[PDB]
Order: C-alpha cells, then structure tokens, then sequence
C-alpha cells in the first residue's frame, strides 16, 4: 500500500524521508537545484492544516525514486519546516493550473 498516494504516484515513507533529507541538507547549506531553485519557500497559500510550524519549505519527490537533480521537477513535493519536521506531501496532479492539493 502506499503512505502517499499523489495522484496515480505511490510513496512509502521511506521515499519520502529520502527526499526530504537531500532537500533539507541542501537549504541547511543555502544551496539550490533546478531552474525553479529548490528547496524553495512554500507560503502555504492552500491553507493546509499541517500540523508543524512555519516557514515551510517545498523540494520535488520524483516517482523515479530518484533524488531531484535539476530538471523537470513533476507534480509531487515534500513539504518540510526548519526543524526538518515533514509537514505533507502534496502535489499539483488533480489541482487547477500551478494550486496543490495533498497526497492521500
Ligand atoms: N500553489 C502554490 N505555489 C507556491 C506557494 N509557495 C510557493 N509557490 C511556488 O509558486 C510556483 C507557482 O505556483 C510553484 O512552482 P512549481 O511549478 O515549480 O511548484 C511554487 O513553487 C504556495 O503556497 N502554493
Ligand atoms: N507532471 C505535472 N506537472 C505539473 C502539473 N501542474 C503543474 N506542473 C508543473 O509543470 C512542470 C513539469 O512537471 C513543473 O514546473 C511542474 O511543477 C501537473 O499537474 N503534473
Ligand atoms: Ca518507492
């Protein structure tokens, strides 16, 4: 089973934390990849209710498995804090235009 479901993308946990440990290491060093330069600022203008505190910060999970190098970074990302607490996972697949919606 998955423990994120983005759109027709399935991730364990174990994916996620993966990703979301190249993203925070990178920000820790306030380093960048990507044209869209992630790990970036996710203001959380969806107004999800997550349940660790702000700033958060958005870094792509990629259904390869691979780690996000730069290039098309998909539809799904991770959404982590400054205390690298993860806060969702969310995607744009089933939300209009660039909007998010979580992975279920
Ligand atoms: N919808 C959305 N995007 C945001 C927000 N915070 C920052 N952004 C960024 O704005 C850009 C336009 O939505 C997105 O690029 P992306 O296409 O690469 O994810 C995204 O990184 C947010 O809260 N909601
Ligand atoms: N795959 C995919 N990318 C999306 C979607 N909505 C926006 N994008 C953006 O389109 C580019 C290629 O995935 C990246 O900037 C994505 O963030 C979507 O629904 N699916
Ligand atoms: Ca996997």
């Amino acid at each position: 089973a998955c423990d994120y479901t983005c759109g027709s993308n399935c991730y364990s946990s174990s994916d996620v934390s993966t990703a979301q440990a190249a993203g925070y290491k990178l920000h820790e060093d306030g380093e960048t990849v990507g044209s869209n330069s992630y790990p970036h600022k996710y203001n959380n203008y969806e107004g999800f209710d997550f349940s660790v505190s702000s700033p958060y910060y958005e870094w792509p999970i990629l259904s390869s498995g691979d780690v996000y190098s730069g290039g098309s970074p998909g539809a799904d990302r991770v959404v982590f804090n400054e205390n690298n607490q993860l806060a969702g996972v969310i995607t744009h697949t089933g939300a209009s235009g660039n909007n998010f919606v979580e992975c279920t």
